[PDB]
């Protein structure tokens, strides 16, 4: 029976990275459920945007998995819990989403900080695409929320907001 | 508050389709775990193959979700249980995977049968890409298992089998 | 209507606003140095310092863009009248090299603060600025070295100014 | 030390042109401040437009500096006063901006009139691009102000005006 | 005689970088020695791979030298110790090589950590290509070692492993 | 398993291994000379000597390739720390020209030995190396001649360094 090389990352980094894979998986499902809510409530602009965003979060999870694989680090996938499926409206969904993105940013900042502390610059260096893309996503959700709040809910507001989000969804493809 | 149109599909079809979305997500996670096992045991050929397969299974889940959305059907994502993470070896993985693909095939046949029975030919028609692609995947796992069993474990069987699987992984893009 | 709070922390906000104002100050200083050269028959150094002044303003704008995207109010201060009287080409470039050293130090301080506060969105953003500033600092070191090597005696000024003219034109295209 | 040729322009025209450089630098900062107000109050359309306009005014200052340099005229940069940062809204910003553009137009008319009186036709001729471009800008701000007033601030007014201005910003770059 | 500008880097970072140049030169010779062992024991696959890798490490030493030169830092080349020439086989060579690459990775992490502590972000930023490329190389040697151990040394094992490595060598050039 | 004996004779083997080590020694010497120039405001000579050092290592690699193809073990010795203190540009190039003369003589000795031992495979192989070394020796003769002709007095160093810079750039492309 053949010997395979030990994991190339430290136990703490392994734990944080596996946690982050699972976080992105859970995020993807949350966005799918938010998307479905919009599609079933005549908001197909927000539905599309959120569907495409969900898909992109899963793409992040896969990229993290590739990095674990290349370092001989076992991927430890946990149970993914059922996402929230009940929502109040467009504004509430994007408020929740923006808060979620802020949490995701914090979690990445935490991994990068630990990489610095343990002098794991292979991991620091690898995470830079992820820091950059997440910041763009966070800024995007801030802007969409700003626009939704600016438009409001009075006559045609929901329509105008959804068409604004539709345009963003299409321009990002 | 505005009226959105009722779901366009029957209750039984909605149920089976939502269950299928969750099946494919579970499958994806299983295949990521199997992939990780191969990568951490010097079988990067099977590692790559199973990773790419896992990603494709999630692609199926997304295509099913799109169809639910277009029909105004709420997507009902349940809790994805943690996949098995411990395996005996390459043959055992592909034995398990082939059996799993047989089950997925059975589950799709079941939905197609119900579409015929309830005269839902929009859904029957939509699922044809999925029947075709799943048949191709099931045949693929049968072929890989056949080849792994033909090669065997006696030296240098594992290496040979993994290089064979590597070749398939690369050729499928 | 409600707009989202600044996405950066108070200390980072202040350091970045201070940096915008530093680059604006720097731009004017170089415009003044450039004018001295142009009015003292040193059009090569004149062109070089003009084009460098414009590039420093480009950095200020890029910092402003980042503040804007993070919902951070830009605080522009009074820009001090730059020094306008100079002794000669060597003194101008000694002053400029010393100035570039100070700019490099101020960027290092911001990057250090980002690390300490776990702001990796800002850390990552600043990397183009660290790289470009290092290139600029090296450039002024090289020009100063060349001016020192040439000297002021017989045609020294002419030779040094033509050398700087070559650089100015090579950096355009 | 070597002799350099005297300034090729008269004392009065030197004074007027140097004042104009400082005026354009001041205008640039005012527009950056107005831009930032819009960006931090969900008006990214006006934010972008005003940012790009701020950059243009600085481009005007650079072209005037080049002309001063070519005539062996010392560039005299004065302290640039901190810009206004307190604004009440979109309409007030553009009312202030239109009045400011009218002031800039007058200041250019004054220099051109002095060139005529002084028989300085080199400067008269040089300033034609600047007269033309300023006229375009003044008209532009008149049209945007006319539009913001037509739309108003009632039920979705701010959003409509901002999108209108966003369209202009994008078509100009 | 003329005055040249002082070294732009700190004493500690100068020492670390100069040590690294000498480390990369030493690594280059070690790999040439390992390459020659393979070439003279019928393993031209490993021979080529290791030769090309030796050349790459020297390329790393050159890039570090360029950076030292641009910062006016004296390059301090020390005596390069003769490399090990005694080897037991293919497996021992790659076990030694993987351990060596781990040492190189650690040494780079140490310099990057010192740049952070010193707030030398010019050097931090410069070293990113080197962190990335070293990680790639370390992973590469892990994968080759994993493969050599999977194949083993029984009935045609050496030939299979060498051909495997030959394939990698060729795909990298 | 049995590998074929070295294809070259003991004396040729020794001379060729000695030559690999000579070129490695030479490469470091030129790196050291290059660094002296770069740290003494002679970046033209710095670049030239850096690029020349790299070319000498290229010759060493080409000699290694020939040893490898003939099943000849490469014997790498300790590489002596090069001289690092120099008096000036003229002394560096006098030393280098004298060094190139010695390298030329060492090649002549190997070619002579090949003729005497009837080793025409090695004679024929070495022809690229004879030609390139003659070109390099002539080059250093020409640069030394030019430095001697220019001299050290007023701008002499600058002129000589710019001349060498021209050559350095012309030899790249």
């Amino acid at each position: 029976h053949h010997h395979s090389q030990d994991p190339m990352l430290s136990k703490d980094i392994i734990k944080l990275l596996n946690e982050q894979v699972n976080k992105e998986m859970n995020s993807s499902n949350l966005y799918m459920s938010m998307s479905s809510w919009c599609y079933t409530h005549s908001l197909d602009g927000a539905g599309l945007f959120l569907f495409d965003h969900a898909a992109e979060e899963y793409e992040h999870a896969k990229k993290l998995i590739i990095f674990l694989n290349e370092n001989n680090v076992p991927v430890q996938l946990t149970s993914i819990s059922a996402p929230e499926h009940k929502f109040e409206g467009l504004t509430q969904i994007f408020q929740k989403a923006y808060e979620h993105e802020q949490h995701i940013s914090e979690s990445i900042n935490n991994i990068v900080d630990h990489a610095i502390k343990s002098k794991d610059h292979a991991t620091f260096n690898f995470l830079q695409w992820y820091v950059a893309e997440q910041h763009e996503e966070e800024v995007l959700f801030k802007d969409i929320l700003d626009k939704i709040e600016l438009i409001g809910n009075e006559n045609h507001g929901l329509y105008l907001a959804d068409q604004y989000v539709k345009g963003i969804a299409k321009s990002r493809k």
